[PDB]
């Protein structure tokens, strides 16, 4: 049951290097990325999952001096996610998006299809000529794919820990990233747990509802 | 089947009025909201969560204007969450957060309790200090939960929808966050989908990970 494994999953602070996923693990952790819901299904987002040693390392230089701390973690976990949002939402982007829902039949005429298109265009030029915070905006989708993965890879029994412990700029540039109209925000190791993991045996820690939540 | 559950899941347009949560998921889905990773276990963010038909009404004053087809999932679902961040990452929330992780039995030492301290205000400095971006860096937690709560609903077994599509301003006044100190992000009505929820039956649609998705 969802309650159980969110009362009792954490976040791993070493993994065991042997433990690795299985194939079909592998395959689910990429469906979960995939199917993550987003505001008017911009999908803003690009996925790296580093699963060799030489892949894991790539990511690991981001964590070199002053974030030495994270790459145990992202070295001895099975599979290392790195989330990255687009920089800027363009044209090509938003007409691959309902192009593709179009191909899977979502639309019952050419007029639907237009209207969804619009709908998404004003939502678009809300956020980068009225707000001027499209990069933020896409961003927050990304977190939001974020949260949806860490519970999804705890109900399928495998231990995570969510990084913000990294440098962004070295993991960009070590992937090219800027180029390629991404950056990086995230990464996630994902594995199994080793008796090193500190976090594993400690009780969970939230504030009480009486100070988070109003009920009307 | 966790995997089932985010495949079969969708964005409700349309609510069952009479079909309410059952006392035991009403509180489950606060233990959700309660229970979300934030990085450095910051938690910063407020839950109004609206259950009477007085409740759902001030929230869906927010429905005005431009976003007047979110009227009805508001009005209609069984419960309303409105998801806010904080406007500012005060010292009080700070001492707050680690005072409660002590109290929850974390740490084994005045000595551990002190460097659970340091290192969350280093990392919060670094956003309210250095990059000026703590707004949006708390925003990010909050997209996070969501989620985190849109997975966990669904594997529940109740219907939801996230919305951007309100008016913050029109929300943030109704209950008086600006004062104290909250701004209203995502509205998520929580429930069962009506008859008349067309895209209960639609194929979900998403890009192709070959597009999105980088292995390496
Ligand atoms: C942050 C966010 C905001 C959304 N806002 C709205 C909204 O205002 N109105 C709406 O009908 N759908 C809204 N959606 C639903 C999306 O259109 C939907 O998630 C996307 O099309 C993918 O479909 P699915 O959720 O059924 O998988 C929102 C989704 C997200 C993630
Ligand atoms: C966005 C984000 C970034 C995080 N970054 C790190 C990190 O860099 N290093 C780390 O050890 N933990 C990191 N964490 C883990 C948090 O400390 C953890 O989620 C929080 O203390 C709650 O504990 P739990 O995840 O075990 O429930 C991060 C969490 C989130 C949500
Ligand atoms: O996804 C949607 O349908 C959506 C998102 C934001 C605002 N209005 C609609
Ligand atoms: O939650 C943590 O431990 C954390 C978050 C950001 C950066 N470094 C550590």
């Amino acid at each position: 049951d969802i309650i159980s494994v969110a009362l009792k999953r954490h976040s791993t602070k070493a993994f065991d290097a042997s433990k690795k996923l299985t194939p079909e693990q592998a395959e689910q952790i990429k469906t979960l990325l995939q199917y993550s819901p987003s505001s008017q299904n911009s999908q803003p987002w690009h996925f790296i999952v580093a699963s060799t040693e030489e892949g894991k390392a790539r990511v690991a230089k981001s964590a070199a001096g002053n974030y030495v701390f994270s790459e145990r973690k992202m070295l001895d976990a099975s599979h290392v996610v790195v989330f990255c949002a687009k920089t800027a939402m363009d044209d090509v982007w938003l007409k691959l998006v309902v192009d593709q829902e179009d191909a899977d039949g979502r639309f019952a005429t050419p007029e639907a299809k237009a209207a969804n298109d619009k709908g998404r265009k004003f939502t678009a030029d809300m956020h980068r000529k009225d707000l001027h915070d499209d990069a933020e905006w896409m961003a927050k989708q990304v977190y939001l794919n974020v949260g949806n993965f860490l519970l999804g890879v705890a109900a399928l029994g495998l231990d995570a820990v969510p990084i913000e412990g990294f440098d962004a700029a070295i993991l960009d540039a070590e992937f090219g990233l800027k180029e390629k109209g991404y950056t990086s925000l995230v990464v996630v190791p994902v594995g199994h747990h080793s008796v090193e993991d500190f976090n594993a045996t400690l009780p969970k820690s939230r504030l009480p509802q009486n100070i988070t939540l109003t009920e009307v």
